[PDB]
């Protein structure tokens, strides 16, 4: 058996790129898959529960999607931890000002499940990844640049240090930068290893 093909079992944009551009030494084939699931039915207090959760959900429905159009598939589920407070995509522009707002000054941790599976087979591994991103003070002024942008609405807890603003105020990340984003290379090639 010749595993050559990747399910991309995500419709993020950016985890689908790092996917085909980190591991086209080793996959000839890249498919496109969302899982296009109902997040909302599952609510684990643990954000690590939560994630696996939702990473396995999301397996599930990639799998099915399928066997009706060798190969190994990847999903993902990533939420934003910022003091007590478990944080997905902001629902409104005023709930992520209020999430961009909280992060100036201090830290602010994402938490993640990715799930690997060999279709046709039965086990789901799974791998959590976390990060903690510090930024210093900014003000309303930089909030609201960000918020223009648009692309913090698509990010749990409308967390983008990509962004131009964002980027400036990042003073450091424990992990790495392509972690926060939700798609850490080496965390998947941890998975592969493990088959
Ligand atoms: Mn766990
Ligand atoms: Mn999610
Ligand atoms: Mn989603």
């Amino acid at each position: 058996e010749e595993i050559r093909t990747m399910i991309i079992g995500t419709s993020s944009a950016f985890r689908a790129n790092v996917l085909r551009e980190h591991f086209g030494d080793r996959f000839r084939n890249f498919v496109l898959l969302p899982p296009d699931i109902d997040e909302k039915a599952y609510r684990a207090a643990d954000p690590f529960e939560l994630t696996e959760s939702i990473a396995r959900a999301k397996m599930k429905a990639v799998l099915e999607k399928a066997r009706q159009h060798p190969a190994i598939a990847l999903t993902f589920d990533q939420v934003v931890v910022k003091g007590d407070e478990v944080r997905e995509k902001p629902l409104s522009t005023e709930q992520c000002r209020s999430f961009i707002a909280s992060y100036s000054g201090g830290g602010v941790r994402t938490v993640a499940t990715y799930a690997l599976c060999v279709v046709g087979t039965e086990n789901v591994l799974v791998a959590h990844n976390e990060t903690e991103t510090f930024f210093s003070k900014f003000g309303d002024d930089i909030v609201e640049r960000t918020l223009e942008r648009g692309a913090c609405m698509n990010s749990a807890g409308g967390l983008v240090v990509e962004d131009e603003d964002m980027s400036r105020h990042v003073v450091r990340i424990v992990g790495t930068s392509y972690g926060v984003r939700g798609m850490e290379p080496a965390v998947v090639e941890k998975l592969l290893s493990q088959l």
